[PDB]
């Protein structure tokens, strides 16, 4: 029994990465990737230009997870794109490039330069809609106007299947708006749910400080304490958005977690925080524990649970 | 040493009540709150007709917290206005009447006929604003214009000051929002952060089902998920809203957690989820822990330290 399988034209070992943003940020950080049993890899998530991010501290965890506000350090597209293109080795798995400019122009921009890649090579685009808006406005998936423009200018300007990395969403309405947006572009082929937690806020007590210092100690939350949202957004896309694949992000830390992220609907499951925290030999023992609970239950392929969370009556 | 206040023109024995919906739905419950040690109690969120609720299960409890999709079971205004009026005895703590009307109409009927015993009995009204309105549409804090029309509907017609219970926000820009929507209003005097965290999904790993009945297993979620979020929500309409009171709500297990949102600017510090889990037994052991604390910190009074929490330079 093994955990193959094939999506978006591409053969994975198994549903595992990391989620963008965790160990991804630097050639290092890469190769280490790619030596890990994970089934695929993503970068993080870039702009034209080189970012140094946020003042530290700007990342934190704890035992029901972590905060962070990093401010996007990153080492802008051009080596992003030099590593999808002559660095990365196809033969050992896929890859994923994210991006997020600060503008829509700036993500055609990008977009427009990795379509040849993408053809040459098949690395894959996840745009993060996360990014940031104009003035007075959320994020931009929080404002579907907005949305439906990134959309619709970087189907334009890419012309090739792309997945978008969403934010979660807390409010049924706002599952009907976002997948009816996300189903307007066939190109979008899959949606990573979810994004952390906005802006929340660990404070300690000995000390009476919060914990990171960017934004007064706001910033997104990852690991334990978001799963059940985690696994809402999964199911909500997994159901409204039929002909795309959704994958899941958020508060995987064991073989368990992955079973209901992939029972709830994911293809493939992204490890953030507990990938932070414990490093990349948490891949072997997802896969076994994974395999595990299938084993005890007598699934023999991911196909058999994937989206067959059951209701109640 | 001391964990009294006195705000709202009442004083409390201390900040800790039930959050409501929590222990707080039949004249059992109520007596029961009022003869347990907490500073005050707050009555089920009500609607001008009994409802019955949705079917269960409805609610669920795990060690990091409880989903719930109570669909508002609660015995009607009339009943809950004749314990404000004729049943509570006001000598033991004060106490709050919460609303949640289906529509602003239902809402403005409620709080005219509360008015009176507001001003003779002194009941504080909490209205929820973290609920339907039409379906299809966000809940009605979700929705900036509706929150608009429903506090100034309600303003009008009650015409004392009263105090909101608001859903989390994820976005600085949706702070910025909310918090500007009700500082348009003079007579809400508090604020309590927060609600549940909306439509997550609990799934049970042995038996692949969801845990409750109503919307597919999606409902609110409370308990440990959700400190993190709840103190950044508390903290974020402190620092918004200087001329109103803070009250918080989320994640509230020990006095330490208290101690965490008064750093953040909580003045009334509401339990519900673990109050539902302990029982009414938890509010001594929350003031004993409370008072550690502040005890070791060398703190004398809640004032010492509220909203105090530091930054990082
Ligand atoms: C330090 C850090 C940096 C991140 N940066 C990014 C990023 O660049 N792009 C992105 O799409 N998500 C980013 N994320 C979000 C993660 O990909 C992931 O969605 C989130 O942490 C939830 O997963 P988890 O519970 O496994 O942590 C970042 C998270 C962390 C912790
Ligand atoms: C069973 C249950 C019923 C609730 N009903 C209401 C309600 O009627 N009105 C309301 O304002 N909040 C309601 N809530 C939300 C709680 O008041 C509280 O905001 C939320 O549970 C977060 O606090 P916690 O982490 O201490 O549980 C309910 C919560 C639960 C668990
Ligand atoms: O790097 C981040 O802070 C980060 N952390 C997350 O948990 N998720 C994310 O998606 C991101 C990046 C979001 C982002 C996307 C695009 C530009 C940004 C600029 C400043 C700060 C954040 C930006
Ligand atoms: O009754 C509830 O489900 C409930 N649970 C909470 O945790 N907080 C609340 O405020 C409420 C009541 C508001 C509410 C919240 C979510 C769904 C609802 C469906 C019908 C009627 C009221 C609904």
């Amino acid at each position: 029994m093994c955990l193959k399988l094939n999506l978006l034209d591409h053969v994975f070992a198994n549903p595992f990465m990391n989620a963008a943003g965790v160990l991804c940020s630097t050639e290092e950080d890469l190769r280490c990737m790619t030596a890990s049993s994970s089934g695929a890899l993503v970068s993080k998530s870039c702009t034209s230009a080189p970012r140094d991010g946020n003042p530290e501290p700007r990342y934190m965890a704890f035992p029901l997870g972590s905060i962070n506000s990093m401010g996007l350090p990153n080492l802008g597209f051009d080596f992003y794109l030099k590593y999808a293109s002559d660095l990365h080795d196809y033969s050992k798995k896929p890859l994923f490039l994210s991006i997020s400019g600060l503008s829509v122009e700036e993500n055609v921009a990008m977009v427009r330069r990795l379509a040849p890649v993408a053809q040459e090579k098949g690395v894959l685009l996840e745009l993060n809609l996360s990014c940031p808006n104009v003035p007075g406005k959320p994020q931009v998936a929080y404002d579907f106007e907005a949305m439906r423009t990134y959309l619709q200018q970087v189907s334009l300007a890419y012309g090739l299947p792309f997945g978008v990395k969403m934010p979660p969403y807390f409010d049924i309405a706002h599952f009907d708006t976002a997948a009816a947006v996300l189903n307007e572009f066939p190109l979008v082929k899959f949606v990573t749910c979810v994004n952390s937690v906005g802006n929340g806020l660990v404070i300690d007590a000995e000390s009476e400080s919060v914990v990171i210092k960017p934004k007064q100690g706001f910033g997104g939350l990852g690991g334990k304490y978001i799963l059940p949202t985690a696994l809402a957004n999964v199911n909500a896309f997994y159901r409204r958005c039929p002909d795309k694949l959704v994958f899941g992000c958020g508060g995987v830390y064991s073989g368990e977690d992955a079973f209901l992220h992939i029972l709830a609907g994911a293809s493939m499951v992204q490890v953030g925080t507990a990938l932070q925290e414990e490093g990349p030999g948490i891949f072997t023992r997802l896969e076994d524990e994974l395999l595990e609970i299938m084993a005890r239950k007598g699934y023999r392929t991911l196909e058999e649970f994937r989206g067959r969370v059951k209701t109640i009556e």
